[PDB]
């Protein structure tokens, strides 16, 4: 049963697209062919598609049929082509309608079939060489231009049936002078000057096809039929790839509409670039299908935000995923123009690319600001030991398995890494300057204790044996570790604030010094140290023997003695000062507002001042006089 592709108001058939849906599987493709038959009314048109093609127009527009299996001489078979068949009348009058179901026929056919009877076969009379003209027209505007500028090979097959053939005339002789006929004709056509130099040979492939008379000899009729039917699919020597239009089947409906509504309204057909547009439309409507079968498919992942992140496994869903979507496309696309199909997967391949990108970073940086976290930790948990490297080792294969690990999920570098190394660096160099200064001050603070417990025993064994030269002494020591730290810290530099980290660690150094001084000699300290520089001499022999006074002269000079000896070593203990005599300075002037804690008025050098030397004093007499007193009480 056929199909009124345009009616005589010349309106498209909405039904077509559905039409074809049914006769043409998903499989054909590019496999199908088109077959016009164009005369004037009852030429046999009707019959010798029925009867050819098996199709069912009826016998006495623009009429469409699938041909369900040609006749030949092997009986029916079916060609695995496709093929489709078209009865167009071009008149009922009207010479605009015929010149436009002309065009149609030649925008989308590829073998004209044109019926003319013999013993009138050149001559109008019976063959409209006003047809055939029309036809040589026709194929000139629509095809003229794109044969001089790109010289593509595009042809139709003419294939001239000739009807009723009798046989006293010979098909070859016929055929010889009908060629010869058409060449004319379509030397003296009207044509562009640098056409003109352009043959019927460029723009047609012709062939004749003789039939016995229908009535008088129907059996001949018959046979020359499936004669044809055996040229047509089981010799296949008619139809050839260079004759076929390049739009696959699911695209010829829109292509025939496009072209039909040009040619009614008297546009510019421009074929080659109409088959562009409807291959353009076709791969983008198959490019967003597929894409949107990619994303519910993709979302019933990814914000599944999920448990164990495992990066190869999953790695390869975005592979999948992305092939799946390739192929599917492939599919139905791979069968339009190469550039166009190949155009529209790179469209589709960075859509895909781009949503799979968002659990890329995510799934990313998750792993950045894990490792980040164990990184900050053991950085602490290598308690200031040699950071000098000990940082850089721990960020290369931080930074490296970060590449490995989120490489297994980039698709051979598609996904960039570029973006995300360079943030793992920062936050990764932004927190070495976290704890360098950390270990920086920890350093400081830890030199500065072993110095002031180093200072603290020089002072206490200086004590013991207190000399004009003790602050030498005590000085010496002191400067001696207090130029000792520096230039050796095990991190990252800043030749700057490794070098104040040293400044005043030598504050913190003066402070103490002065602290530990007025520690160790304190009022306290100073008065217990002359009682053991007096009983030292008072209460003991040089021996160190326990003494015993007979006489009073004994007494009271070696008390004398005892106290001198004692009192002698004040000068030396309440004020900081080398043999030189020159008052010990601090470098820094501490006891300064914020000389003092920007780096976290007295006399440094003052040890013990005059009220406090005068209540030692003063204390000194009270007990020295009472030791007197009592070991005098027992003398007697
Ligand atoms: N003598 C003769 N008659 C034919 C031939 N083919 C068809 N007819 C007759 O011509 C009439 C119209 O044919 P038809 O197929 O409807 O022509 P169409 O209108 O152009 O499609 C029918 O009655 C056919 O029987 C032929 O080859 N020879
Ligand atoms: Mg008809």
């Amino acid at each position: 049963d056929a199909i009124q592709i345009i009616d005589e108001n010349k309106h498209f058939n909405t039904g077509i697209l559905d039409y074809i849906n049914k006769t043409s599987p998903a499989d054909v493709g590019n496999n199908y062919h088109i077959i016009s038959v164009f005369g004037s009314q009852s030429t046999g048109k009707s019959t010798l598609l029925n009867r050819l093609f098996n199709t069912n127009f009826d016998v006495m527009g623009i009429w469409l049929a699938y041909s369900p299996v040609v006749s030949t001489t092997l009986g029916h078979t079916t060609s695995k082509s496709n093929i489709l068949v078209m009865d167009v009348e071009g008149t009922d009058e009207d010479q605009d309608f015929e010149r436009k179901a002309a065009l149609f026929a030649l925008s989308t056919s590829e073998v004209l079939i044109i019926n003319i009877w013999e013993t009138q076969v050149g001559l109008y009379q019976g063959a409209n060489m006003g047809l055939l003209k029309t036809v040589f027209e026709v194929n000139l505007s629509l095809f003229g231009k794109s044969k001089l500028e790109t010289h593509n090979d595009h042809k139709v097959l003419l294939l001239i049936v000739i009807r009723d053939h009798v046989g006293v005339t010979p098909v070859e002789s016929l055929a010889k002078t009908f060629t010869l006929d058409l060449q004319n004709m379509w030397s003296s056509l009207a044509k562009p000057a640098e056409l003109e130099h352009l043959q019927f040979a460029d723009f047609f492939d012709v062939t004749f096809h003789a039939l016995n008379h229908k009535v008088l000899q129907p059996k001949e009729f018959g046979e020359g039929i499936n004669r044809l039917g055996d040229r047509l699919v089981v010799s296949n020597e008619l139809f050839k790839p260079e004759y076929h239009h390049d739009v696959p089947i699911d695209g010829w409906t829109m292509y025939a509409e496009r072209c039909w509504e040009q040619i009614e309204t008297n546009k510019d057909l421009d074929l080659p670039t109409q088959q562009i547009l409807v291959a353009q439309f076709k791969c983008d409507e198959i490019v967003e299908s597929v894409f949107q079968e990619f994303l519910t498919k993709y979302q019933h992942h990814f914000k599944e935000v999920d448990a164990a992140p495992d990066f190869e496994e999953l790695g390869a869903l975005f592979a999948d995923l992305r092939q799946d979507a390739f192929e599917d496309y492939d599919a139905s696309a791979s069968r339009y123009n190469k550039a166009v199909y190949e155009q529209k997967r790179k469209k589709l391949r960075w859509l895909i690319n781009d949503k799979l990108k968002e659990v890329f970073d995510v799934h990313a940086k998750n792993l950045c600001n894990t490792l980040l976290e164990k990184f900050e930790k053991d950085l602490v948990a290598l308690k200031g030991k040699d950071f000098a490297v000990n940082v850089k080792t721990l960020s290369t294969k931080l930074v490296e398995d970060v590449n490995f690990q989120v490489s297994l999920m980039s698709l051979q570098g598609d996904l960039s890494l570029d973006e995300i190394i360079l943030a793992l660096t920062k936050d990764i160099d932004a927190i070495v300057a976290k704890q360098q200064v950390v270990e920086l001050n920890s350093i400081v603070n830890k030199s500065v204790k072993k110095l002031s417990a180093s200072l603290s025993k020089s002072i206490q064994f200086e004590l013991g044996d207190p000399n004009e030269e003790t602050w030498d002494n005590v000085l010496q020591q002191f400067k001696g570790v207090y130029e000792k730290f520096g230039g050796d810290f095990g991190l990252g530099t800043s030749s700057t604030q490794n070098q104040q980290a040293i400044e005043k660690f030598k504050f913190k150094s003066w402070c103490q010094f002065y602290d530990v001084t007025h520690k160790l000699i304190s009022r306290e300290k100073l008065l217990a140290l002359l009682q053991d520089r007096f009983d030292d001499k008072f209460r003991y022999d040089e021996n160190g023997l326990p003494k015993l006074y007979l006489n009073e002269q004994d007494l009271e000079k070696t008390f004398a003695v005892a106290k001198q000896h004692a009192l002698q070593v004040l000068p030396i203990l309440t004020f900081a000062k080398l043999a030189d005599g020159s008052e010990i300075v601090p470098d820094y002037d501490i006891f300064d507002s914020k000389l003092r804690e920007q780096f976290l008025d007295h006399c440094f050098a003052e040890i013990i001042t005059e009220q406090e030397k005068l209540e030692v004093l003063a204390k000194f007499k009270k007990e020295v006089d009472a030791k007197y007193i009592e070991t005098k009480r027992s003398i007697v």
